[PDB]
């Protein structure tokens, strides 16, 4: 469960192999050696306590060491690593990344949307449950506070006021006396920030009661009650609700799409589904209102282009703008869209 | 370099179930069995790649592969077969010509979107890297510590006191600041004078060329850059009784010395208060929010200067840092 690495960038393979072996030999470890017709050497060392090491010596001045614990055993590995560093100076760039914990009861590793390995300062699993719709985790970060992670995707931390600010239009909008629809938003951030501004009505449409309840319990920076003088939370799929509102001719001043990156469907195309949501949102948006949503990470330039393609395929002509926002817990810069109807004639 | 891929299952019959995948790729197997601690199977390939399959006796199976598409396919096969509680983190490149991995001040592993080494030289004072990030632009890294990226105007704003200060007609001293960000931002605000004291000509030269979001000239109407150690210069200004409306400490985390880490920081703070107007303010970058002991040891030094001071702090999100950072504002107590 703890995997430690040490990389040396140099450049004699055999001299290093022989020069390092007593470090392991003196720890009581068993050693086997694989040799290639110069693809170098692989040395494998086994310990009685269930830990092992691998020393890989490439033909051109690259030596990689891996130690894996069964994880006293941590100090033994750290000590070996320190010795190997000492010895390599005698035998003479070095990289010693933080060890990775493998199969930890607390999972600290939440790769970014663009596929980068990032480790978070998680000291506690606060909540980890499966609803009928998604896995819901809330993990405590020392710096970011509690972080909501839905199907393995970081959605929001208690530190992420910048997300909620950006998706409400970055302080440019007056919500006083306005009618607002929020799609998703199970954490309650947007809802609660808007209630503070004295709207006429905010309606939030969230499919998963378990996200509502977990965030009520654990994402605490109003909602003891799901209906108030100027808000209501509907626990349902936003699609039939969008349709029902269009059918009653209802129009909002603002529609804020705070759904998961992959909106939840109960039907047994990716882009088509986003377009549908868009189209349905435009149908309940006043001619002079605005629609806001989170876009995607700034580096996913193809996915942002295919998204903006869909903005051209709506029942009405629209215009849009975008802004790049730094959300603390995201560990990647994010794009946020503002969308509005083109003036009619 | 070598690419290291991992696959973890959180859950002998697993051993024999998976062995097949490696025999078919033509890999030679060696098994080690512990009496109580399970199995380690090592597999080698003629192309110089290898795999280790570690099977703990109670639920954990860890797979690692290393090579100079085949490995991807093996991992895909192992996932399918285990289906007959999974983590597959991005593969780590080891010994790569473009190094992507720059752990945080609190010792977390973080990979950056780095696609180019723009600059990597040793100066007489420190190693200087400028690396291209797709989202952060060029990132200045000094002695392996990310100092600033082109996306990091939040840093510069916070170290200038977060838009609360009026720089017009003012005298300013900057310590370090070799990337030129603070100087340039303050020059735009029309100060009386900005003096910047930066030890390392190579940081200035690197950042002029590569950190682009003036300084073609190191002197102007309302500014001068002194290429020297700021400690002798502070000592001279303190001796002269010279004073500034603002002193901005933009030094490296360990300030450079050409000849108790806390005593050195106390010295710099004490010299800086000495050259500071009674109604002026001192700004600096502090540390990572998680490093509560180092923050505490730092704030202990604030109580150890020639005069009483007060201070406040602000937590700031600097895009490229990948951790929250504390910035300090310090000023003298009245009377
Ligand atoms: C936390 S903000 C993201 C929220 O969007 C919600 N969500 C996803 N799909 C839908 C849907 N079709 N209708 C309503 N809410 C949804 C998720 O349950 C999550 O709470
Ligand atoms: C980029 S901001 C950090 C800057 O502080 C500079 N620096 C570090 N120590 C000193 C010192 N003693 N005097 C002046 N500048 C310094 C470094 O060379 C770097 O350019």
């Amino acid at each position: 469960s703890r995997h430690s690495t040490l990389d040396f960038m140099l450049g004699d393979g055999e001299t290093i192999l022989k020069g390092l072996q007593s470090i392991f030999q003196e720890q009581g470890m068993a050693e086997s050696v694989h040799t290639w017709q110069d693809h170098g050497y692989l040395a494998t060392y086994t310990n009685k306590n269930g830990s092992f090491a691998n020393l890989r010596i490439y033909p051109h001045g690259l030596v990689l060491l891996d130690l894996q614990s069964y994880d006293q055993g941590k100090e033994e590995i750290d000590s070996i690593l320190n010795k190997v560093e000492e010895r390599m100076k005698e035998l003479s760039r070095v990289k010693r990344l933080p060890p990775i914990v493998r199969g930890g009861a607390i999972d600290r590793y939440w790769p970014t949307a663009d596929g980068r390995l990032v480790e978070y300062d998680i000291d506690e699993v606060v909540y980890d449950e499966d609803s009928p719709y998604q896995n819901i985790k809330i993990l405590h970060s020392k710096q970011f506070g509690n972080i909501l992670i839905l199907s393995g995707d970081v959605n929001l931390a208690e530190s992420d006021l910048a997300y909620t600010r950006a998706i409400m239009g970055s302080g440019k909008e007056d919500y006083t006396g306005k009618d607002v629809l929020i799609l998703g938003g199970g954490d309650g951030g947007i809802l609660c920030e808007i209630v503070k501004l004295k709207p006429k009505m905010v309606t939030m449409v969230e499919i998963d009661q378990m996200v509502i309840d977990g965030c009520k319990k654990y994402m605490r920076k109003v909602l003891d009650n799901l209906k108030g003088d100027c808000y209501q939370v509907l626990i349902e799929d936003c699609i039939p609700v969008l349709k029902r509102y269009a059918k009653e001719g209802r129009e909002f001043d603002y529609v804020i799409n705070d759904l998961t990156a992959v909106p939840i469907s109960t039907s047994p195309s990716t882009w088509e589904f986003l377009r549908l949501i868009l189209d349905l949102s435009m149908k309940v948006l006043k001619q002079d209102g605005k629609y806001f949503t989170q876009g995607n990470c700034v580096n996913l330039t193809e996915a942002l282009s295919l998204y903006e393609e869909q903005l051209g395929r709506l029942y009405c002509p629209v215009e849009f703008s975008k802004e790049i926002v730094c959300v603390p817990s995201y560990l990647e810069l994010w794009v946020f869209y503002t969308v509005w109807k083109k003036a009619k004639p």
